[PDB]
């Protein structure tokens, strides 16, 4: 499948060279995985999601997102136009408030809430979570990464927005899931991009076209908007059975563009996530 005049980051992600606007993809998109967006909530009304979107748990008064981050990364993990993973199934948990923030003890307690939920969904390819946040580095909430992992879902996390080693933030320093930098169209590391040797892989994070709310669109920029890309793409992977929820970091890692992101301080990987379709 072809999608012409694509925001950048999808073309990017199924190209070898930058510059192009075509996203090329296999039509499967996703059928029969899940991915849980742990944000703000997600607008599951906005027609781009066309009925796969679900909040299923909040730790506030109400489920919605009343701030549009959550509708954003869920967008360009699966929405119909700005997503990777066009047709797989969407699940929010609203453990940030409306102005973005969340204590760590929520966001604790909603990713274990998925180790436990996944078991009450219909995911037979895979299952993936996608976490846009973080603060410093935590213990606790690196355990909880770990144990979200260990309890078979492919977890995805933003390596963070200081330009600072991420091995000080946490949930990206977690060693055993897959922690996400962002970059731009012109194949530059984001100016924002944490970086350090624990990032496993970079995907497109500044000037990223998706859903906001009130059925709405705009293009925000950060690792936050880097992670849905290789959210939405591991849950791609699985559902065409190249790789599975405990393999998909290192499957992204070995059939990645290799090389190719100016200032890449020195020991921090240089591997660009690649669908691996046209070529
Ligand atoms: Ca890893």
């Amino acid at each position: 499948a072809a999608q012409t005049n694509a925001p950048w980051g999808l073309a990017r992600i199924s190209s070898t060279s930058p510059g192009t606007s075509t996203y090329y993809y296999d039509e499967s998109a996703g059928q029969g995985s899940c991915v849980y967006v742990i944000d703000t909530g997600i607008e599951a009304s906005h027609p781009e999601f066309e009925g796969r979107a679900q909040m299923v748990k909040t730790y506030y008064y109400s489920s919605r997102d009343g701030n549009g981050h959550g509708t954003h990364c869920a967008g360009t993990v699966g929405s119909r136009t700005y997503g990777v993973a066009k047709k797989t199934q969407l699940f929010g948990v609203k453990v940030l408030d409306d102005n973005g923030s969340g204590q760590y003890s929520t966001i604790i307690a909603g990713m274990d809430f998925v180790a436990s939920d996944k078991n009450n969904r219909n995911c037979p390819k895979g299952v993936v979570a996608s976490l846009s946040l973080g603060g410093g580095y935590s213990s606790s909430v690196n355990s909880a990464a770990a144990r979200l992992q260990s309890s078979g879902v492919m977890v995805a996390v933003a390596a963070g927005n200081n330009n600072a080693d991420a091995r000080n933030y946490s949930p990206a320093s977690e060693p055993s899931v897959c922690t996400v930098g962002a970059s731009d169209r012109y194949d530059r590391r984001s100016s924002f991009s944490n970086y350090g040797s624990v990032l496993d892989i970079f995907g497109p994070g500044t000037d990223i076209l998706s859903t906001w709310i009130g059925g709405s669109t705009r293009s925000i920029s950060g690792t936050s908007m880097a992670t849905p890309h290789v959210a939405g793409l591991a849950a791609y992977l699985m559902t065409l059975g190249k790789t599975t929820a405990a393999s998909a970091c290192r499957y992204i890692a070995d059939t990645a563009n290799k090389g190719d992101l100016s200032n890449i301080p020195f020991g921090t990987v240089n591997l660009l996530a690649y669908n691996n379709y046209q070529a």
